[PDB]
């Protein structure tokens, strides 16, 4: 129990072993005592094997202290230790005959039948019992006797042909007889013909039926002499014959033991080289059927597992709380079915060894085998031949098998996520006023969460005078509690998560606060985040214990510290909904204001102008100054434009100089919530601006003057949403009635054009776009109609411009019964977005968890160009050049240097890029870090959540994957297209790609399109004659006749074989396409995923080669192999830990494969530290990290 082991290994368990663990041999298949219901002797639940039911008492009773243990009671034979040993001891059972086991049988591909060469149809016949199989054969004896047993059998054939041609003659001429009597007797032509066809075919059948024998002979003879072990002989009859005859000559079984007997004398080694052939052709599958077998017959060459593991002799009891047996509240039992598959198992191994004593005949004990080797095989995996034993009801029984997988058994999720204490939920309600760091915690929640907390200091204070009292005292909430918990909360923070968990941010920390009621207060920013509605949704909080779990909270989880994206680096806490039109309200100008401003007229002078922002709060609380005004005012602790301000100064910016700008109360009041260093904005704000401030202001201000500042936006959002006047009504919905009727008008303009294409002026496609320009007409009409009948601050129109986000003349019976026929496949469709997204989530976590940095730097110049720009800005800057570092400078035609490489690449650099007009800059990526393990800083970036350089712990595969699955929800092209990709599988409709450089020939051709490419080299033409027309062509106008084509471009519309454009344009460029065809997915939907967290995905993919001749690429360097291309499903199962892979997907495939290699797992990936317990490698987990000495400075401890 030192919770520190390096490796963890598997293999074959053989008999022995599985002696040396049990504890002694279950003999019965009993369970409890009906009356007493103790446990049953010598059967399961048996303590004398299994453990003491009590601690340290026997089962008769004369040891019941804890005075002695480790000792075993001479009465009832238990050892007196304590009850929990029922948990850890196993017993066994002993076959009276061996048996198969299942997984390595029936698991396909057979292990067993690759190793012998025996199909898996042939072998299921033998260890069931169908047919004999040749164990033994003499081959001296039968050469030295092959002349007389010839002899004696070409004599025994001979007088089976002297009885044939002798029984036909006397056939023959006996119907001659009779025939011939026909002639005296009164002939009948027909009759005639009817006796010699019933004599004629019964000769036939005299012949037919020798014919038969002496096949039979042929038969038993030909099988004598090629008779070879490892034949099967299925015909009984013939076997029992060919063992009257020569049984002294060989020998041949049926059952498990007969299996266990060709393992006996089997070489391992021999088998291995007449299998090591590459030669004998082999380019056939001939080769590669022993090719796939001798991995399982070179797999126990490599490895010490003697391949007789395969057959057990005897089979391990599991302890009995595992199986345990209870009586249910009510007086009803339970118990678990493997209770019921054991003591199939035992009773017929008993009854077995009763009729082999009996000397009952092979039938019934041969029966009784195979009866036993079922009863094994569904005890291990029921159901994976045949039906499955079912109880009472027809349910399947839960074998060990299914005990150990399934989505909620104990493999995939059972073991990984399990229940906690210290944890609660409850449902949530804005908290409006809340800190952006603070969370509202029910008194009663906070109070059973944190009561052993309270507890001690309730009796640190003589409240209560030991623990006892303390417990009372806070289950009955003495109000003497209260106050004592409002200091154990605290500066002690707790975790907040919402269900479902789709991103880091699903989960952050806060400081509990405690409130009045049994709700949960969530600060109106983080909705975003934890995508919580308000209409009951509930969350769930969870207290951090030790040191390390609250440093990690307050550091890593903390709300405040995470305001950015991890996947785009967008802001999240943005102020949003009302927020927004509260300071969309806030900052419009509205001309011709209350207290607008004007200009110094002939006899007064300017009357909008005010001494200071104080002067218009006073003018505004008398009806003089409107919020929304264009006064003009001076300013003294505000900053002006930077433009705007050079001018005014140069000298320094005013920190408390005077200086006047135009703009509106509201706008001046919202630039006093911004920092003191932000320049003014003057602009009404919009959901962009107020992204576009915020990322502004998130890059030059470290996050806490960034939290403050989005908290100060959230209280004058809300406060001036009220003020809004934003309401709804009548008179903002109902219907522009011009519409209703214009919309008839249009109707008849569609009718009367169809009577008129009807008569004879239809003249083809005049129609459709006719009936189009009307229909665009009135649909544009209409949009006039309502948007200029609209009022500009209609609240209607108020909410859509700021950016926070037709029933109305009713409808009749028939138009709401159309309207649900599509309104409900929306709801279905969205249930199917939902579990794809959260199973290719779960697949693209699977490959990529193990990816963390793990140096600053790998010092690699390989790099990948970006487009950037191409106007002479592009579209797609944002996702793939932002946040990343050149891996060479940035190099001007006029010999100017602007960004040095290495460099962070923010958006500034990025202008101060387009200011010199370079189009494509080179940059670091992770598909080309050379590092050894994981990726580095350097060639990652900048970290999408903190906006400065990525720390050396950051888990980015994890964080990866969680950025492309979350978004999958809003997937329509769409899920099953990402899916295809990320998979490696063959496009739905393939595309073709040019197999080299030059021009083409286009062909047109009923059948199919044709594309040839002349090179310019100039060789052999490139044909591409099969292409179906539907696939339309690709895009440059179209791909014309006689146009060039590059060495890596798409010819026609579709999706490229990813494997076709690897062996083409190379591993590098398979990479730069897979994401710009994923993400060009996402973008479709409008998501806004930075590249390399799908570059992080992909990376993985082309991280192993194809041995063609003697997998990853770091066994290379220290024997030809080609780079591959493999899904992530592939790829994930082939990952060097076997119970992380075991756990992903089919574990039995897995667990067998992973014994019979006898493979170690090292505990490398953080998958294996979870279910172990151990700290995962990554974040405070690295050694470095974890790793720190903390001792104060000499000079700190004599301040003391
Ligand atoms: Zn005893
Ligand atoms: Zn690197």
């Amino acid at each position: 129990d030192v919770n520190f082991f390096d490796e963890l290994r598997i293999g074959l368990a053989t008999a022995d072993d599985i002696r040396n663990w049990s504890y002694g041999e279950v003999k019965k298949p009993e369970t409890i005592n009906y009356r007493t219901l103790k446990p049953e002797k010598d059967g399961l639940f048996c303590e004398k094997i299994f453990g003491p039911t009590r601690d340290w008492e026997c089962y008769c009773g004369k040891y019941k202290r804890v005075r002695f243990k480790g000792i075993i009671c001479e009465r009832c034979g238990v050892e007196v230790t304590r009850a929990k040993v029922r948990r850890e001891r196993m017993g066994h059972i002993e076959l009276a005959a061996p048996v198969t086991h299942i997984w390595y049988f029936k698991g396909v591909p057979s292990r067993l039948g690759y190793l012998l060469d025996l199909a898996p149809k042939d072998l299921e016949k033998i260890i069931y019992f169908a047919a004999y199989v040749i164990t033994s054969v003499d081959d001296e004896m039968r050469h030295n006797e092959l002349s007389t047993l010839e002899a004696e059998m070409a004599v025994e054939k001979k007088a089976v042909e002297d009885q044939r041609d002798a029984d036909l003659e006397a056939r023959a001429q006996k119907l001659e007889a009779d025939l011939a009597e026909l002639e005296a007797e009164g002939a009948k032509s027909d009759v005639r013909r009817k006796v010699r066809d019933s004599g004629e075919r019964e000769m036939r059948q005299l012949r037919d039926r020798a014919q038969r024998e002496l096949d039979r002979l042929d038969e038993i003879w030909n099988t004598f002499t090629k008779l070879a072990p490892k034949q099967l002989i299925v015909d009984e009859v013939l076997y029992r014959e060919l063992q009257d005859r020569y049984g002294e000559y060989f020998t041949g079984a049926m059952g498990a033991e007969s299996i266990k007997k060709l393992i006996e004398n089997f070489d391992i080694d021999a088998e291995a080289e007449s299998l090591r052939e590459v030669i004998r052709s082999g380019k056939g599958q001939k080769k590669l059927r022993a090719l796939k077998r001798l991995k399982v017959v070179a797999a126990f060459q490599q490895s010490g597992n003697s391949p007789m593991g395969m057959v057990l002799d005897a089979v391990p009891v599991i302890p009995p709380e595992l199986r345990p047996m209870v009586q249910l509240d009510g007086g009803r039992f339970a118990t678990s079915d493997l209770n019921d598959l054991y003591r199939r198992v035992i009773n017929r191994n008993n009854r077995l060894k009763r009729l082999i004593d009996l000397g009952a005949p092979e039938i019934i004990v041969n029966n009784e085998k195979r009866m036993l080797q079922e009863s094994v095989d569904a005890l291990f995996d029921n159901g994976r031949r045949g039906r499955p034993v079912t109880g009472p009801g027809n349910r399947p029984l839960k074998s060990l098998s299914d005990l150990l997988k399934g989505k909620q058994g104990r493999f995939r999720q059972n073991l990984l996520g399990k229940r906690v204490d210290y944890s609660g939920r409850s449902v949530i309600v804005v908290g409006p006023q809340l800190k952006l760091h603070q969370c509202g915690l029910p008194k009663l929640m906070a109070l059973e969460l944190f009561k052993p907390f309270v507890m001690k200091r309730l009796v640190d204070l003589n409240h209560a005078q030991n623990i006892k009292s303390a417990k009372r005292m806070v289950e009955r909430q003495r109000p003497q509690v209260w106050d004592v918990l409002e200091e154990v909360i605290a500066e002690h923070p707790v975790l907040l998560n919402r269900a479902p968990t789709l991103h880091r941010l699903g989960i952050q920390a806060f400081e509990p606060q405690l409130v009045e009621g049994k709700a949960i207060q969530l600060h109106p920013l983080v909705c975003e985040a934890f995508n919580a509605d308000f209409d009951g949704d509930q969350m769930a909080v969870h207290l951090p214990l030790s040191a390390e779990a609250q440093a990690e909270a307050r550091i890593l989880m903390l709300s405040s510290n995470n305001i950015l994206s991890p996947a785009s680096g967008k802001p999240l806490a943005m102020p949003r909904l009302d927020m927004v039109t509260g300071l969309y309200y806030l900052t419009t100008l509205v001309e011709g204001a209350t207290g607008e401003y004007q200009a110094a007229t002939k006899d007064a002078p300017e009357q909008g102008v005010y001494s200071s922002p104080a002067e218009a709060i006073m003018a505004m609380d008398r009806g003089a100054l409107s919020v929304r005004a264009k006064i003009k005012v001076r300013l003294t602790e505000l900053r002006p434009p930077t433009d705007l301000e050079a001018q005014l100064f140069e000298n320094g910016w005013k920190p408390g100089d005077a200086w006047t700008a135009e703009t509106t109360l509201g706008r001046v009041m919202f630039n006093e919530l911004l920092p003191k260093s932000y320049p003014f904005v003057n602009e009404q704000m919009h959901k962009k601006v107020q992204a576009r401030i915020i990322n502004d202001l998130a890059e030059r201000f470290p996050m806490i003057v960034v939290a403050q500042t989005v908290d100060k936006l959230k209280d004058a959002g809300f406060y001036w949403a009220t003020r809004s006047g934003v309401t709804v009504s009548m008179a903002d919905v109902l219907v522009p009635p011009q519409k209703q009727e214009i919309l008839e008008r249009h109707e008849a303009e569609a009718d009367a054009i169809e009577r008129k294409y009807q008569r004879g002026a239809l003249n083809h496609t005049e129609r459709n776009e006719s009936l189009v320009k009307i229909w665009q007409d009135a649909t544009e009409e209409v949009g006039k109609a309502l948007e200029e009948f609209y009022p500009a601050d209609n609240p209607i129109i108020t909410i859509v411009k700021s950016g926070a986000t037709s029933f109305r003349e009713g409808l009749t019976v028939l138009e709401y019964f159309i309207n649900t026929h599509g309104a409900r496949k929306g709801l279905a469709d969205t249930a199917l977005r939902t579990a794809d997204s959260g199973y290719l989530t779960r697949r693209l976590v699977d490959v990529s968890q193990d990816v963390i940095v793990r140096e600053h730097d790998c010092e690699t110049e390989r790099g990948i160009n970006v487009t950037l720009a191409e106007r002479g800005r592009d579209a797609h800057v944002e996702t793939s050049a932002f946040a990343r570092t050149l891996a060479t400078d940035a190099v001007d035609a006029n010999g100017n240097v602007i960004i040095e490489r290495g460099h962070d690449l923010g958006d500034p650099a990025i202008d101060a890029l387009l200011a010199a007009g370079i189009t494509t800059v080179k940059v670091r990526s992770v598909l080309t870090c050379t590092s050894a393990t994981g990726v580095c800083a350097m060639c990652y970036g900048r970290s999408m959540a903190t906006g400065k350089l990525v720390d050396i712990g950051e888990a980015v595969g994890i964080v990866a994957a969680q950025s492309i699955g979350e978004p999958g929800t809003q997937l329509t092209g769409g899920l099953p297209r990402v899916q295809e990709l990320f998979e490696a599988r063959v496009p739905r409709n393939k595309a073709p790609i040019a197999d080299v450089a030059g021009r083409v020939r286009l062909e047109e051709s009923d059948k199919f399109f044709k594309i040839t490419i002349v090179p310019d080299d100039g060789g052999e033409e490139v044909v591409y004659d099969k292409l179906s027309k539907r696939q339309r062509l690709r895009v440059i106008g179209v791909l014309s006749d006689g146009d060039h084509v590059e060495v890596g471009d798409q010819l026609m519309e579709g999706a490229a074989d990813p494997h076709e454009v690897l062996r083409v344009q190379g591993p590098r460029e398979v990479q730069i396409h897979l994401v710009k065809e994923v993400q060009e997915v996402y973008r479709a939907q409008g998501v806004s995923i930075h590249d390399k967290h799908i570059e992080v995905i992909v990376r993985q993919m082309l991280r192993r080669v194809t041995i063609i001749d003697s997998t990853e690429r770091a066994e290379f360097e220290a024997a030809a192999g080609r780079p591959v291309l493999m899904g992530i499903t592939k790829a994930s199962l082939a990952t060097d830990s076997w119970l992380s892979a075991a756990s992903f997907q089919e574990t039995t495939r897995v667990l067998t494969d992973a014994a019979i290699n006898c493979r170690s797992d090292k505990l490398n990936g953080l998958k294996e530290n979870v279910i172990i317990g151990k700290l995962i490698p990554a974040g405070t987990g690295i050694s470095r990290y974890r790793n720190i000495q903390v001792q104060p400075t000499e000079e700190a401890r004599a301040a003391a």
